[PDB]
RNA sequence: CCACACCGUUCUAGGUGCUGG
């Protein structure tokens, strides 16, 4: 029940959480594409991630991965180079080119959406929802403290 | 509402499907 309201608010903003293991791998594949400073269109980044993710996770799609990318878009993780007529190119901002930096920004964004939706979720519940364990308790509390 | 897909959102944001369930 505590999942349902959170994931509905996440999806209402064009975002998605695919699950602890799947979201982690998805974000690490974004790093594989963008850690070296490559400027990829949204289409190409999504095509890059989906290909590498669907062997481990068959349900991965252009649509569901696009929703993960949007979460990082909303969290301001990209340098966006707009172009006339054509589609924009996206690079990872230099400060989010490691997993823990990107993941902090990603997690913070989900917590912001939860706060904007009027939901109250404790750090232990957050650790379960985002990591499938209770070993990220202080990590989530730290994120909540900075948002408040 | 869900899925799929397209266009847009870094001036921050969602839209469109005369796609499917």
């Amino acid at each position: 029940q505590l999942s349902s309201n959170l994931w509905a608010a996440v999806r209402a903003r064009g975002c998605q959480f695919l699950g602890p293991a799947m979201q982690e791998e998805a974000l690490k594949l974004v790093l594989l594409a963008l850690e070296d400073g490559s400027a990829l269109s949204r289409k190409v980044l999504v095509l890059f991630v989906v290909q590498r993710l669907e062997p481990r996770f068959p349900q991965a799609s252009k649509t569901s991965i696009g929703h993960v990318v949007q979460l990082l878009y909303r969290a301001s993780c990209f340098k966006v180079t707009k172009r006339d007529e054509d589609s924009s190119l996206m690079q990872l901002k230099e400060e989010f080119r490691t997993y823990e930096a990107l993941r902090r920004e990603h997690d913070s964004q989900i917590v912001q959406i939860a706060m904007e939706a009027g939901l109250r979720i404790a750090p232990d519940q957050w650790s379960s929802l985002l990591y499938g364990d209770q070993s990220h308790k202080s990590h989530m509390q730290s994120i909540i403290d900075k948002l408040q």
